[PDB]
This record gives C-alpha cells, sequence and structure tokens, in this order.
C-alpha cells in the first residue's frame, strides 16, 4: 500500500521543483522572441532532462561452482551527459529492475548538481542475492559484468565511472578496476579511474569508505545548528542532547552512527533485514560492529534488547534510513516519533510520506544532498587517479622549510626593532599549525573538501528554501538548484 | 482477449520445440559424464539461448519543424551473437516497446538459423508514427538515431546490421548508411555494409525490395506442390486454381500479391488499416498499386467493392497476413475459411490460433521460414558490399568466350569424326543457355540464391515434420532446426 | 596599394628578426664541425620553421533555411608542432583565404613563444558573412565544420585546439565542443578540452572573454610606465593623462577600451565598419556598449558626434587597432597623430608602416606580444579542462584554517614573551590578506597569471631591444625571442 513507480516518484520531485523555478528560468533568459515561447522552450529543455539517455540491459551466463549454467541479469543506465563522465554505483540485489536503476541513475545527476561534482548521473544493478553466491562466483560475475559493460561503452574513465552501492564494497570495485585496466584499458593512462570506491592499495583514496557517513554527519550538523530550523522543530541546537536510530548497519549506516556518536549523539536503535535492536541508554558503534563481524548479525548483541517493532517508528530525535528505498510510506509515516529525517539512502521515503512529514512538521533532509558525500569523495579519488600523485608528496618538504622561514621572518624582524632590549623573540608554531606545517596530505583534503562541500551546499539549499518559502520542504529546494544548474548547461549549448 | 506478451509468446514456440529435440541433443552429445547431467547441461545451454544479450534503450531530442522540442524513444536489441554480426530491421511505430523489439529480435536469429544466414538476431524500434512527421523531421530522427546507436556499439558492419521493417524503406536505410559512412565509418572499408535494404545506387542489391514477396511466393510454392500436404487439406496442387487474400498492401504485402498473381493465383481481397476491399473475380496488383499511389489508399478502388468485415475471415484458399503481429487470435481463429495460412508478417498468429488451426486442419506456414526471403537477400547485399564488385563484372567476358569455345570444341570434334560427310555441324546455344552465356549477374544470383534457400529450407522442415509426426505443426518443425543449429555452435564454443 | 601577401608580410618580420639573432644561435651551438656549416644548419632549421606543416582546405554543403543548397569553404592550418597541441582561433569572414589563415596560424606560434604557452600555432577560417545567416544556419555550419575537421585530424584535445576570432564567440565554441564530445570524443576523458573560449557552463574559465582586452591593458601598462621608452616619445609615464582611440568595438576592442578607461585613460574615438564616432571629452565604455546592443551599431550614440574621417588618424595618444589586418599601410602611416600603436589585432600594420612609424618615432607594441593575453587565458582554460577541478576547491578550507593558525602562531608566541604585560596581541588579517585567506580561486589565477605573463614577457623584449639597439623596433625584438626559443627546440629535437 503506497508503492509508487520509483522513477516517476523521482520525476515527481523534479516536476514539483521544476514549477517553482520555471518563472526565474524565463526571466534570466534574454532571447529575441522574448514572448512566452521562451516558456515553452524552457519546458522543452526540461522535458529533455527528465529521461535517461542510454539504458543497457544485460543478460549473460556464468558457471556456478557446482558446474551448472545460470543466466544473470544486469542493467546500467546513463541519465544525463551534460557533464562527462557519468557517475553512479552498482547495486547487487534481486530487487533491481530497469525502473529502479533508471531512477537511482537520475538521482545521481541531480545529487551531483546539488553538490557541484562535474558528473552526469548513472547507476547499475545486477539481479542477484550475493548472500547465495560464493566469493569465487561473485568475482566471476562482477568481472564478466565489467566486460559486457566495457564492450558497449558503459564503463570507462571519461564515459561512465561506477562505484559501490548495495552489497558491493571495495572488493567489487577492486575486481572491476582490475578487469578493465588489464584488458580494455591496458594502454589507458587513466585506466584505474574507471571506477571509484577502490581499495586504497588499488588507487582508492583515504576515507572513501566512511565518506558517506562523514557526509551524513555534516549534512545534519549544518541543519541541527541553525535555530531558524531548530526552533520550528522545538529543538535545541547541537548534537550533545540528541538520540538517533538508524535503519541499516552497512557502509552508509555504520559510519553514520560512528560519526554522530563521536559528537555526543546517542544511538538508541539499529536495524537490519533480520531485525532491530534497541537500548534507551544508547548503543556503542565499536562493540556493535565487532559483534556483527564475529556473529554476522546485530541480533543477539549483549548490551541491547531485541526490539520488537518497526525501527522506523522507535522513539528518537533523528531517524536515519540507510537501507533500500521507499521505507517511509504513507502508512507508517504518521507513527515516526523522530523530529528529523536524515535521508541516508536514496529515496527512502515516498512522495506522500513527505506530504505527511511536512504537515506533521518533521524536517526531512533530502537524500540528494545529505548522502552526496559519497560522490564528493569519489570525485576526489577520480581526480587523484588522473593526477598520478598522492597529495603533498612533491611539496611536503618545501612548505615545511618555507613555513619555518616565514615564521623566522617575523622573528628576526622583531628582534631587529626591539634589539637586545627584547632579547630573542622566539616564534614557534602552535600545536595546530604544527600539524599543518608541511601542508595538506591526502587525508586532509578529503576531510576538508567534503566539509567545504557539505556546508556550501547546505547554504545553497537554505538560501533557496527562503527565496521560495518552502520552509521545511528542503527536497524541493534541493531540486531547484539541481535543475537550475543542469538547465544553465543544456540552454547554453544548443541542447 | 488473447493477446499475450509477445516475447514469451515466441519463447513459447521455442520451449515447445526445445522439448521435441531435447532427446536428440543428449544422444549426439558424447561427453565423459554421460549420465543425464548431460540433460541438464543441454537445458542449461537452452536457458542461455532464449534471452537477449544486449538491449539498448534510447531517449533523445529532436527539433520539430515548428521549432519545438520533442523527446523520442527508440530501442535496439541484440538477441544472440553465436554468429557475428547481428541482423534485423528497424520498425517505426507507436506500438514499439522493449518487449516487442526483444521478441522480433529473437525471431530474427531463429529465422536465420532456419534459412542458414550467418547472423545472430537483432531488431530496432523508434516509437513514432511516421504519418505525423515531415520528411525533414524523419531524416533528422533516423540520422540521430544511427548516431546514438553507433556510439554504443549497436550498429556496425561486423556488429549489428540493420534493415527495413514497418514504415521504413530504402529511404531510411539510405540515410542510416550515409550518417555512418560519413562519421564513425569514414575509414571503414566496409562502411556501407553497416545496413541492408539500401537504394541500389547506395550499394543496395537487385530485388531487395520485392525480396520478401518473392520469398513468400517460394515458401508457398514449395508447399502447395507436395500432395503429401495438399491431400491432408483436400486441395489440388498448384497455384492455377487458388484464390488468396492479403492483410497489408505494403512491402511484403504488395509484392506477395504480385508474385502469386503472376503464377495464376487470384487476389480476392486486400486490406489495410482504414479498411479492406474485395472482388470474387480477382483484383489486379498493378492497377491497385497505382490507385493506392495516386489516392493514398486502397479504399475507393473502382474494380472492387469496399468489403465490410474482417479481411482475415474472407473466403479464399490462402490467407496472407502482412500487417502487424497477433492478428489471428483465439477469437476469430475458427472463422477463417482459408485452408492455408502463409505467415507473411512476424508472429501474426497467437499460440492458441495455432492450436485451433491445427485442429481445424488448416496449414500454417511459419513466419520464421516463409518470410526469411528478406534477410536472405539482405545477406546477399551485405556480401556485395564487402566484395566491392557487383556479381559478374570480372568474369562476364571470360565466360562468354570460354563458353563459345567449349561449344566450339564439340563442333570441331564432330566435324573431325564425321568429316566432310556431315559437312558443318553447328553447335549454337539454345535461347535459355544464350541468356546465361556470360554467367550469373547480380540479378541472377539473388533470384536463384533465394530460390535455392527457400526450397532447401522447406525440405529441411518437411523432413523434420516427418521424423516427429508434427504433421501440420510446421512451426514446431521449424524451431527444431533453429534450435538444433544454434545449439551446436554454443555446445562446442565454450558457452 | 600596400596590400602584400599577409603570409610573406609576417615572414618578413620573421626574417628580419632571424638575422639579428643568427649570430647568437651559432655561438651557443657547440657541435663538432664548428666551422660555419653551423651557420647553414641554423639557416636550414629556420627555413623549416617558417612554413606551415599541414593546411586543410574544406568545401562542404549546408542546407539554407529556405531549402536551397549552398557550398561553403573553410580552412584550418597547422603551422608548427614543436609543441603539441596546436592552438589558434576560427575566423568567420568572406576575406578568409588560405594565405590569410596560413599567416594568422604562423602568428599564433610565435605569439605563444613570446608568452610561453606550450602550443604550436594554428588558425581557421570559414568564408561566410555571419551577418547574412540565421542562428540556425550558423550552428549547422559550425557543427558540420567541426566534423570535417575532426575526420582529418584538425581538431582534438592533443592535436589542434580552436578558439574564438572574428565573428565567433563562446556561442560557436559551445557548439564545437558539443559536436566533438558527442561524437569523436565520446570516450575521451579530455573531450571538452578540444576548444577554448567556451561558455563557463560548458567548461569555460573566468575572464576568457575579456582576456585579450585585459591583456592589451597590461601590455601597454608595462611600456607606458618605463620612462626609458616614455622619454623617447616625449610622454609622461602613466595612463591618467592619456587619450586613446580604438578601431573595432568587439571582443578585443570593447574590453580594451573598458580596462584603459578603468585606469583613467580617455576614449576619444571608437570605430567600426559602418563608421567612427568621436568626442574629445571622452566616450564611456558602458553606455556605448548598451547603445550598441540595443541599436546594433555605434553610429548614432547620443554622447558623441559621427566623426567623419579615418579612425586611424584621429588625434590621440594611443591608437588601438582591433579590426582586421593591414589597416595601417604606407599611405596613411604618416598621418596618425598618436605616439603609441598598441597592435590589438593580428598584423594590423604593413612592414612599411612599421618603417615609417620607426622614423616618425612612434612606438608600436607588436601584436605577437600585446594580444597574447587571449591564449594565455585559453591555455589556463585548457589546463582547467585537463584537471577536472576548478582551482581552489580541494584546498579552500585547508588553507583558510592553516592561515588562521599561522597568524595564531605569532600571536600566541608574542603573548608568551610579552606575558600579561602586553595582554592579548590580536593578529588579524588586513582587508587584502582577508580576500586571500583561502588561497587563489579561478578568478585569482587568471588575473595574476595573465599579469605575470604580460609583464615577464615585456621585460624579455625590452631586455632584447637593448642588447641589439632596436630602440623602438620591438617587433624585431619580439621575434628574436620567439625564434630563439623555437629554434632551440627544433635544435635538440632529432628534427
Ligand atoms: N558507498 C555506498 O555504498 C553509498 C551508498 N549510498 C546510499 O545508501 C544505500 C546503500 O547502503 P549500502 O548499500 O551503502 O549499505 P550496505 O549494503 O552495507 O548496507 C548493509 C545493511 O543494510 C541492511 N538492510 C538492507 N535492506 C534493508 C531493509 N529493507 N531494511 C532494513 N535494513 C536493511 C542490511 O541488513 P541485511 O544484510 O540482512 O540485508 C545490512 O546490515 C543506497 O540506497 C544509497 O542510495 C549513498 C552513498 C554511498
Ligand atoms: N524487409 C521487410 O520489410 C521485411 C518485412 N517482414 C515482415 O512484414 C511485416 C512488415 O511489413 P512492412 O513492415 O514490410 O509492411 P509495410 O509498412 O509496407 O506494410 C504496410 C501495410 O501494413 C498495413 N497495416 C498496419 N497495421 C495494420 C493493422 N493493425 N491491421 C491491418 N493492417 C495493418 C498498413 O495499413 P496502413 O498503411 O493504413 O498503416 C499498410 O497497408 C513485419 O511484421 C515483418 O515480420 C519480413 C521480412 C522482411
Ligand atoms: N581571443 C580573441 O578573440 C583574440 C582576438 N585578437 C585579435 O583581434 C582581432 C579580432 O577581433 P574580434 O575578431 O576579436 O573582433 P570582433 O568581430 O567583435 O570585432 C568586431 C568589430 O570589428 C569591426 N571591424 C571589422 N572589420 C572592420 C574594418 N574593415 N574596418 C573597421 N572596423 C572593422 C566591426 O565593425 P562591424 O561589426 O560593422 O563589422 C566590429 O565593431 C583578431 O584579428 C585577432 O588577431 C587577439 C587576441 C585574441
Ligand atoms: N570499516 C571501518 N573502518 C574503520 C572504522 N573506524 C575506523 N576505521 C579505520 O579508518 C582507518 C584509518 O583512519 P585514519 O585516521 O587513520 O581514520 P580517520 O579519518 O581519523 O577516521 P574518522 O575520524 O572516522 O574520519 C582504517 O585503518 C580503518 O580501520 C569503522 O567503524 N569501520
Ligand atoms: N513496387 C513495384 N516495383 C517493381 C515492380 N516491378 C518491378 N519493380 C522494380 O524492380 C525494379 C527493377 O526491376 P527489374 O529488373 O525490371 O525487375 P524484375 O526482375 O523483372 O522484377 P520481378 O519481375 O523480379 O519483380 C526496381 O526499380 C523496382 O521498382 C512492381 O510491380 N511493383
Ligand atoms: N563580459 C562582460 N561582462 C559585463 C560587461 N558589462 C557588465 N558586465 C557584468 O559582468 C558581471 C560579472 O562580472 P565579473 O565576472 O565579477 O567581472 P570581473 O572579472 O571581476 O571584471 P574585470 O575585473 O573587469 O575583469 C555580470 O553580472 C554582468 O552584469 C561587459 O561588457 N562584458
Ligand atoms: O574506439 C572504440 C573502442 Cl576502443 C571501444 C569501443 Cl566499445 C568503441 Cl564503441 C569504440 C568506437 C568504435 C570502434 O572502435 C569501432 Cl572499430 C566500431 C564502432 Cl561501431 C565504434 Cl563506435
Ligand atoms: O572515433 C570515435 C571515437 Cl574515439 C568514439 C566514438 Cl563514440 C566514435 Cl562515434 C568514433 C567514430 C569516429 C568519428 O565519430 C569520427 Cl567524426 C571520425 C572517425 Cl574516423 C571515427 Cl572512428
Ligand atoms: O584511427 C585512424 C585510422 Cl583507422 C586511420 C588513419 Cl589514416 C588514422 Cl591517422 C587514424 C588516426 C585517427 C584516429 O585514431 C581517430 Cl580516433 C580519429 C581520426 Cl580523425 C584519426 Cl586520423
Ligand atoms: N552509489 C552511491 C555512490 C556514488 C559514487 O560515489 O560514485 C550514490 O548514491
Ligand atoms: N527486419 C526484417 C528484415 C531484416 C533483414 O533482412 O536484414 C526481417 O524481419
Ligand atoms: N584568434 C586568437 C585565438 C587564440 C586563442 O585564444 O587560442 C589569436 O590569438
Amino acid at each position: 500500500e503506497d508503492d509508487p513507480n520509483f522513477f516517476k516518484m523521482v520525476e515527481g520531485f523534479f516536476d514539483r521543483g521544476a514549477s517553482i523555478v520555471e518563472d526565474k528560468l524565463v526571466e534570466d533568459l534574454k532571447t529575441r522572441e522574448t514572448e512566452e515561447q521562451k516558456r515553452n522552450r524552457v519546458r522543452g529543455i526540461l522535458r529533455i532532462i527528465k529521461p535517461c539517455n542510454h539504458v543497457l540491459s544485460l543478460s549473460f551466463p556464468i558457471r556456478r561452482d557446482d558446474g551448472s549454467w545460470e543466466v544473470i541479469e544486469g542493467y546500467r543506465a546513463q541519465h544525463s551527459q551534460h557533464r562527462t563522465p557519468c557517475k553512479g554505483g552498482i547495486r547487487y540485489s534481486t530487487d533491481v529492475s530497469v525502473d529502479e536503476v533508471k531512477a537511482l541513475a537520475s538521482l545521481m545527476t541531480y545529487k551531483c548538481a546539488v553538490v557541484d561534482v562535474p558528473f552526469g548521473g548513472a547507476k547499475a544493478g545486477v539481479k542477484i542475492n550475493p548472500k547465495n553466491y560464493t566469493d569465487n562466483e561473485l568475482e566471476k560475475i562482477t568481472r564478466r559484468f565489467t566486460m559486457e559493460l566495457a564492450k558497449k561503452g558503459f564503463i570507462g574513465p571519461g564515459v561512465d565511472v561506477p562505484a559501490p552501492d548495495m552489497s558491493t564494497g571495495e572488493r567489487e570495485m577492486s575486481w572491476i578496476a582490475d578487469t578493465y585496466a588489464s584488458t580494455i584499458g591496458h594502454y589507458d593512462i587513466n585506466a584505474h579511474a574507471c571506477v571509484t570506491g577502490k581499495p586504497i592499495s588499488q588507487g582508492g583514496i583515504h576515507g572513501r569508505i566512511s565518506a558517506t557517513g562523514r557526509g551524513v554527519f555534516h549534512g545534519i550538523e549544518n541543519f541541527i545548528n541553525e535555530a531558524s530550523y531548530m526552533s520550528i522543530l522545538g529543538m535545541t541546537p547541537g548534537f550533545g542532547d540528541k538520540t538517533f536510530a538508524v535503519q541499516g548497519f552497512g557502509n552508509v549506516g555504520l559510519h553514520s552512527m560512528r560519526y554522530l556518536h563521536r559528537f555526543g549523539a546517542k544511538c538508541v536503535a539499529v536495524g537490519e533485514s533480520d531485525g532491530s535492536i534497541w537500548n534507551p541508554d544508547g548503543i556503542d558503534p565499536k562493540e556493535l560492529e565487532d559483534f556483527k563481524l564475529q556473529h554476522g548479525t546485530i541480533l543477539g548483541f549483549p548490551k541491547a534488547k531485541i526490539y520488537e517493532g518497526s525501527i522506523l517508528e522507535v522513539d528518537c530525535d533523528i531517524l536515519i534510513p540507510a537501507a533500500s528505498e521507499k521505507q517511509l510510506t504513507k502508512s507508517n509515516a504518521p507513527r515516526v516519533k523522530a523530529k528529523i529525517i536524515a535521508e541516508g539512502a536514496n529515496g527512502p521515503t515516498t512522495p506522500e510520506a513527505d506530504k505527511i512529514f511536512l504537515e506533521r512538521n518533521i524536517m526531512v533532509i533530502p537524500d540528494l544532498y545529505l548522502n552526496a558525500g559519497g560522490v564528493t569523495v569519489s570525485y576526489f579519488e577520480w581526480l587523484k587517479n588522473l593526477n598520478h600523485v598522492s597529495y603533498g608528496r612533491l611539496t611536503f618538504k618545501y612548505e615545511r622549510d618555507s613555513n619555518y622561514h616565514l615564521l623566522m621572518s617575523v622573528q628576526e624582524s622583531l628582534e631587529r626593532k626591539f634589539g637586545k632590549h627584547g632579547g630573542t623573540i622566539p616564534i614557534v608554531p602552535t600545536a595546530e599549525f604544527q600539524d599543518r606545517i608541511s601542508g595538506a596530505s591526502e587525508k586532509d583534503i578529503v576531510h576538508s573538501g567534503l566539509a567545504y562541500t557539505m556546508e556550501r551546499s547546505a547554504r545553497q539549499i537554505m538560501r533557496t528554501a527562503m527565496k521560495y518559502n518552502l520552509g521545511l520542504d528542503l527536497r524541493t529546494a534541493a531540486y531547484v538548484n539541481a535543475i537550475e544548474k543542469v538547465f544553465r548547461v543544456y540552454n547554453e549549448a544548443g541542447v
């Protein structure tokens, strides 16, 4: 009950936001036939943006360990190409259908527009349940899948760059890169930039794994510290006195929990497919993770009870959906308790849940902004691959020396003016500037680059929510920017 | 009522035929684990054949003559690649969906297996009604469509070679070739072999337009002259005393009517979308065509009345469906009158109509054989393009001389043995051998090559219908061969 | 008269400068056969530099809006490739001939040598009068032109990178990039680096439009502030008391006027093809531009009279030719009034006008230096495209933090030495260092990079004019450096 066509579901958000700005897009336009044919031409460009450009559907055979033949299905969709290459991960699930992949792909592009990553949207899906395949079988699958994508122009450094999503980690990325760089890209100087989310030894970048969590953190942080928004929710600014619950203890889930906890937030609930756990006094990220690693499940965790009932309904301040889509529907929407909904996963709530949450006066930080930390960091990995140099190497020593001389320049100058009367005036770095004395390292850029991006995009949305009184409809605010940016292109290039 | 999903409908025919042969495919197999794991491996290979390998879905913009923006959808599916390149036409219709294109694509491959054309199956569709677009708009569409196909490996001399289908003629093929050879294939020595059904001046081959009609003729001819099959129908062999009716006065329809009429068959009905016409005394192909060209419709034709009622039900000997799919369904099936059903179009009858026709004892010459004359000739065009010489050029003079000497060798020899007593014994060619004195021409090869193929494939099917007592279930007989052939490749190819 | 072959005209400047340095190029040379065969080998290398390497001549058809067929001609020349790729704009005019394109191409390479941009010279021309073609027809032309260039290796990220010139702006560049990245470069990770001067939304860079004007400004600034040169002209250093007149109110014209005016210079005349305008009290850049945009011409401008007579002869301090070539010839040369000639356009003055201006003691700042600001900025755009990151993104936050700590390091140190006695010694940034606290942004690098380059190259020329007493023959000084740099390269290469 309340199950909408994910693709159209996203189109819904797009159209809603399209209207809001349609007027501006016509005013800025300065063409000759100034008459409202301008208004049609804008609507024409919009009708062009909405649909995917290329969608590849695969069906290929693999040989099961038991010697039998099985046909596996997979898809890869390229939504837009107003920016090259396309970006978007690969989800391994039995729920993948073209409609889903087409939707996630489109979310990737608007996602990038919000966060200013120069990539068009894309997304992949292989209809399998990894839990029923041996490691050996999976590898054969992801490798062969890379090939059939390659052969048709659906993966490449300047075409389409995959990344992780559901049930795919750096292990999968690692095989993808290897297959590509060993075959199609044997001569490509940018071969390893054909995919992101790779192991660091494979050319991955620091913190891409925890990237999304760290991003989710910044997303919330930017909003839970506004008052303008916190008042409307009857909430005190700051994390120190908040309790949250998260659906999905995975890449985006685990790390989301990790960072919030790090800033005095309390995890009162954690969920999965098998069940949810709870504890009003709070659950710890590190022991839960080790229990989960050792036992392969969160159910049974000693310092917490096996909560019976919807993880999406538990009593808390912030609800973090980090599982699959449409978890928050029209049904359960009214029974959420939480004041803040930080959309960790892509499209975890239906259009109607939004509607209800708006009325219920519960703030929903949209997915296409809140979870954009993943690509922001993937983009940094991609730049790293192109550069072929790890940040800081060429300059670590030069800056260090240069910095000590800068500091020595004020010292010797002051000793000159205040003579022997002041004796020596030692100018040493503080503990903080000491940690920076050489300049930024790879770790430093990811951390601050992400932060700069999450913060900067937050303001861009807030600023918009104001200019159009969307109040707590941040999702619409977010799409306005995406459209506003993606449009400025298609317009300025003869479509 | 009864209009199943097209793709599975064809899968239906495949499975049915799969069973019939499954046994043979296991007997011929000579592997080590001779136990019936052999039977699973065969079923495994079959599960692999059935689905399409690659399906590209396009969505791109074109600029309407009135200056507006419209998004047009198109698809191209590559069913199999056990043979390279893929082959199959492009249909321009508003009824094209992936399911349809996926179906037609699969029919192309089995079609080729029956007729022995070394191509894997493929098919394209662009969701538009050509009748609502100017010539200028169409060209923009077909050209841009060729590009988006090219960019993703869905058109190329050794990859996928398109051809005509519904609402696409040599005009469209001509633009396709031009776009390709002018861009992607500028350096390809086989650039113009990227598509068939081209204008002869564009590298087309003689008779490709009337190819399918001529083929349909041969298909019927091979069966309407067996007695073995004609007896079971209570019909005298030969065309001389037969009356037929055809649904669709198009490329496959018009020419089908043309050739049958040429051999003393009488066209009593012709149909279209607007309506059907009739005349028990027979309608003439040439005057109907000129009326149709001059007036843009068959309705109103002077030497015939405007028949009210289903063209598929009119009283005649042979019913030729040359329109779209599923015309003959479970409903109207029982009211057909005709004894012979020559499937001109692809899949014009549902699985149940078959069933009824079997019982009703009405012979149905399957589409995947009867209309294979098109690709057989397309294949000849493709070979012509690769050869870069039209049949006969290099040898016309040599054979002519060589032949006159061969004939002169018996002459001078006989004059030698019978001396002056017999005087001169002139050895001149007959009128027939004179027409061949130089050897086969492009026209000659198409005509006899087609004939050789239609006939040879007919026997292959008949021969099969006997070995498995399918009697009048020729469709199943046809699929048995297709499967039987497509199989061997995969078996010993490394699957 | 005085209408020489634009190509030889430039060759003239080259030979003249060739001689001046020939001696040095032989002295530095340290080969075995030290005898003056060295002097032949240098002359041999020079005979090799002078001519273009590849010149493509195009002739292709376009379809006029009124349905008719017209053949359009175009050329693209690649002068040198001692540096890859080639660089140089596209001029849309009816005056384009191979000789012109070959000339402008050669000016591009020496232009780059003076300014240190690692590109060999190139240039294009399409023989049409844009003023007689609709926007729709132009686009068809520029797109099809990009294709015919592509097909033959005359456009590509690492081959030949076009840019704007006469009657071509970012609109044309935008279509060029689009056609390339959508076809030939669909897989190129550097596809959008196939051309510069693109809209910013298309990957353009900040200030490339006003780049040349800004450059022209710096060019003059570096010379109008030397005294060494200002004395010889009987002129006070500085812009504050100068009046200039410019021929051509276009990309290079308008912005040239803009920047000079910004620094207290007074525009007393502005010209075009239809006519010139004047005002001894000065004309304003902003109102003239708006009049020109609204009315499509400068003639009629309220705050100025319609000057009857040559714009190249008006009374002023500095004459800025920003129109086509050979405007200042032997004829009108003696009647110029201005003391300074800032060659904005490429080769606006004939070899003899030079001669006269030398005698007349009028300083001519050579085109191949003065207007090099365009490529310098185009080069920055190209680097931007390769980098796939806009300057500053990765480091904005890190530097800002790092800087506050640097400043905090002196603060905490001083508070330590001067204890409570000095209380807090707050170390805050000035307004200027505040504007830089995060580091350079894209805007910052273009502006200072251009300045660094214009200034540095000015000194290189002055320094040379001295070592060879060319006094006011800066053109010859400029070519000496170009040759001196390019030669070295063909030298050490294996030729
Ligand atoms: N790098 C990334 O992976 C990124 C992902 N995202 C977003 O987050 C989501 C991806 O999470 P990833 O795929 O990152 O998570 P990972 O697969 O690790 O998440 C694993 C967890 O998800 C739980 N889970 C799955 N389905 C449900 C469900 N219906 N209800 C409750 N729990 C469930 C699993 O339980 P079980 O194991 O029993 O299924 C498991 O504990 C995507 O939708 C995407 O939009 C965004 C940016 C980065
Ligand atoms: N080279 C080829 O074209 C080949 C074609 N074929 C087969 O023939 C069919 C292709 O026909 P082409 O595409 O050759 O035909 P063309 O478009 O000429 O066929 C035109 C005729 O089809 C009629 N028609 C369309 N829809 C219907 C309908 N729903 N009911 C009755 N009549 C209808 C049209 O009426 P109207 O004009 O008013 O729309 C017109 O008279 C395919 O299905 C294919 O399997 C097989 C091999 C080769
Ligand atoms: N990136 C760049 O664009 C660079 C440009 N340059 C130089 O500047 C020149 C380019 O100018 P752009 O092409 O920038 O100028 P744009 O075409 O805008 O210049 C337009 C102006 O040129 C005037 N004009 C053209 N021909 C004549 C003529 N015969 N007599 C008088 N006025 C004339 C036009 O008048 P009207 O409109 O009535 O024809 C118009 O006002 C080039 O030759 C180039 O070497 C230098 C460096 C880089
Ligand atoms: N998968 C996973 N890795 C973790 C986790 N916590 C820490 N890591 C580690 O991240 C490590 C390197 O971290 P760098 O300092 O050394 O980590 P960091 O940037 O300070 O981590 P954050 O403070 O969360 O941003 C790796 O060696 C991982 O073991 C976790 O909860 N899950
Ligand atoms: N539409 C149509 N085309 C025809 C017909 N007859 C011949 N053609 C043409 O086939 C032409 C050249 O044909 P020929 O070499 O004379 O044909 P043919 O071998 O005698 O034709 P069949 O007799 O093989 O059809 C092409 O230009 C077609 O237009 C016809 O009755 N209808
Ligand atoms: N390119 C251009 N821009 C103009 C002109 N006149 C006004 N503008 C304004 O340029 C504005 C943005 O200017 P900026 O990019 O910040 O200018 P800038 O690079 O600091 O300008 P300069 O310091 O002269 O190079 C827009 O909002 C326009 O309204 C003109 O003649 N040419
Ligand atoms: O140039 C390539 C490469 Cl190296 C890989 C792929 Cl998948 C594609 Cl498609 C191309 C471009 C290309 C080709 O290289 C060839 Cl020989 C044929 C085609 Cl129809 C196309 Cl479009
Ligand atoms: O060359 C390519 C590349 Cl490298 C990518 C793509 Cl997608 C396409 Cl379509 C082409 C085909 C192509 C072209 O698009 C053009 Cl204009 C010229 C050539 Cl001689 C070639 Cl071979
Ligand atoms: O790719 C070719 C081919 Cl097949 C032939 C030639 Cl004579 C050349 Cl020199 C190339 C190099 C080349 C290319 O590799 C691409 Cl992609 C485009 C272009 Cl216009 C060109 Cl000239």
